[PDB]
């Protein structure tokens, strides 16, 4: 098939329901481990230990997104998930 739009790496805002526009990446699937559903991402959370299957309607990418969302705010891990997508967005994380 041609490339998904997106891709293991690829950066983003992850939106969840009762959460603000959260800075994310696009994981990759470890060997042996389970796939997202149809048209779905892993998504890892900058800032947190979490990893969640979104589809698209939740992914802003992050360059036409970082003006708007990439503002500091004091939810528990943010600020953490900004310095981290703006300075190592690429390290391991888990």
């Amino acid at each position: 098939g041609m490339p998904h739009a997106f891709k293991p790496g690829d950066l983003v805002f992850a939106k969840m329901k009762g959460y603000p526009h959260w800075p994310a990446r696009i994981d990759d699937i470890a060997d042996g481990a389970v796939k997202p559903p149809p048209n779905k991402y892993p998504i890892f959370f900058f800032g947190t230990h979490e990893t969640a299957f979104l589809g698209p309607k939740d992914l802003f990418p992050y360059d036409k997104s970082k003006d708007k969302y990439g503002k500091p705010n004091k939810r528990k891990g943010f600020n953490e998930g900004l310095w981290e997508i703006q300075n190592n967005p690429h390290a391991s994380y888990s």
